[PDB]
């Protein structure tokens, strides 16, 4: 008959889904689909933890569609070829999907839409992963924001959208329709191993829409009240752990905002009020970087500001390798890099410390780090990851005066008792917190733990010197 296809990408859930809800208001014969795109799966920048989480979200999505009344079609190959072909073989009334903010997703999308138009099939692309689309947040001159302050002021005043309905009572495809598309479908969802990946490090939140919704609710029912200042300490489990759920859309952005907003109204404590407002602003910061990537795609290429595109990066491979293997000799840095490679996630404060270290101390083009994070983070997200790294050098959006972190100061300030350090570096559990924080560990009491690969003070003078020299040469 007249079926509508909904194409899932970073919105692996049936609830609070803008494009999916819009599609259901047009037809009950709503068939979901996911395409295993080789340019994404085979990329050297794909993290095993991310594929594991992804695959897990899909397993649940298959069930959700089955329970709703239809199914989730699985495809493997090039999207602009396979999707139009599938829609045509199914005489699809339309193909729906939620818009991307990334260069690759957007280029692919324009190509799929054009192919659909040629075939005479409607393509509806709606905004779903942002509370406010990039086109809704503009300055008085109708231009995007490259400074957070003014962006936050606009974003904050905009009326917030609420969760949309979960589609129900769907009409599944018939055998004759299934025969028409048989050649384009995978019989079943490939396992992690079949895809050639392996992951056993766990997740910040179990895969799937259900687990994501449970975490959001558990966080907003208690821990969120102490977000500020518990968010600052890596040793403390004071954050939500929803990052991969937001990147892959296991949780909708409006459900998250609403749950936090309801907790704020329910709270009668000032401190709890503040903590919740702070968490909410985290979501605003997320949108700032996503809108930035949308408005200024060249950000993805590397250092944005002119001065930084010329910075003389030393690029000593040995130093980078030591960094990636947690063998830098700086406890707070190695404990963090170990948490990343072992669990596929890293506390935000630690991401800031290790990024600053790689860029300021090791003086390595931060792109090597941005790539290493993407190769390991279960929440690896271009907008946020690139935003985080441009930040380590003020080479992109919302720049700040030159500054260099001192691992020792950070460690003492955010891990004063060295609980997080000993947790991820158990072979140093015998050392005094004082020494793990300063990074000055006696050879005998250090065992096999390596000595500092660089002398912070000398690296700091070297970085500033290169900065001032180029600063002048311009
Ligand atoms: C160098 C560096 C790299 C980073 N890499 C990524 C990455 O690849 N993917 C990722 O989503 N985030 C990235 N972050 C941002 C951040 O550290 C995480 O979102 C955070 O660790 C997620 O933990 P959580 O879910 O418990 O966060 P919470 O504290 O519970 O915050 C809630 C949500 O807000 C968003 N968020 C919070 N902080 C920021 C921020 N700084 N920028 C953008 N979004 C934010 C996330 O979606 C997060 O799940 C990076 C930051 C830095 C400094």
């Amino acid at each position: 008959a007249a079926p509508i296809l909904f194409w899932h990408r970073r919105d692996l859930r049936l609830s609070d889904n803008i494009g999916l809800a819009a599609a259901r208001a047009q037809s009950a014969q709503l068939i979901g689909l996911f395409c295993l795109d080789p340019q994404i799966l085979q990329s050297a920048d794909m993290a095993p933890a991310r594929v594991a989480y992804l695959q897990g979200c899909l397993q649940e999505l298959q069930q959700r569609y089955q329970q709703a009344g239809s199914r989730l079609l699985l495809l493997q190959g090039d999207p602009q070829h396979l999707i139009p072909q599938l829609a045509q073989q199914l005489q699809a009334e339309a193909v729906y999907w939620n818009q991307d903010i990334e260069p690759y997703g957007r280029d692919r999308d324009g190509q799929v839409a054009a192919a659909l138009k040629t075939a005479g099939i409607r393509a509806v692309q709606l905004w779903d992963q942002l509370l406010h689309s990039p086109d809704q947040i503009l300055s008085g001159s109708g231009n995007p924001y490259s400074v957070y302050g003014p962006f936050w002021k606009n974003w904050q005043a905009q009326p917030k959208p609420t969760p949309v309905a979960t589609p129900t009572e769907l009409v599944d495809l018939s055998p004759e329709q299934l025969t028409a598309i048989a050649p384009l479908l995978l019989s079943e969802l490939p396992t992690l191993k079949q895809l050639g990946f392996d992951w056993d490090g766990g997740f910040p939140v179990e895969p799937g829409e259900t687990a994501a919704i449970a975490r959001l609710q558990e966080f907003c029912d208690r821990a969120i009240a102490d977000y500020d200042p518990q968010r600052n300490f890596p040793a403390e489990a004071g954050t939500s752990g929803l990052s991969p759920a937001l990147k892959f859309g296991a949780i909708g952005i409006r459900q998250a905002w609403q749950a936090a907003s309801a907790a704020h109204a329910l709270s009668r404590s000032d401190e709890a009020r503040n903590s919740i407002r702070v968490w909410q602003q985290e979501l605003a910061w997320r949108e700032f970087y996503q809108h930035a990537l949308y408005h200024f795609p060249s950000l993805a290429d590397g250092p944005y500001r002119s001065l930084w595109q010329q910075f003389p990066w030393e690029n000593r491979e040995a130093l980078f390798t030591a960094w990636t293997q947690a063998q830098t000799g700086y406890p707070i840095v190695d404990a963090a890099m170990r948490q990343l490679t072992e669990t596929g996630w890293m506390h935000n404060r630690c991401r800031m410390i290790v990024a600053s270290f790689l860029t300021k101390d090791l003086i390595i083009d931060w792109r090597r780090g941005e790539q290493f994070f993407m190769q390991h983070l279960v929440d690896g997200d271009l907008a946020a990851n690139n935003g985080g790294w441009q930040w380590s050098a003020s080479s992109g959006m919302d720049p700040k005066p030159l500054r260099i972190f001192n691992p020792a100061s950070q460690a003492k300030k955010f891990d004063a008792t060295a609980t997080y350090i000993k947790r991820w570096l158990p072979e140093l559990r015998h050392v005094h917190p004082k020494d793990l924080i300063s990074g000055e560990i006696t050879p005998i009491e250090r065992r096999g733990y390596p000595a500092p690969i660089v002398n912070h003070n000398l690296r700091q003078k070297q970085f500033k010197a290169l900065y001032n020299q180029l600063k002048a040469a311009i």
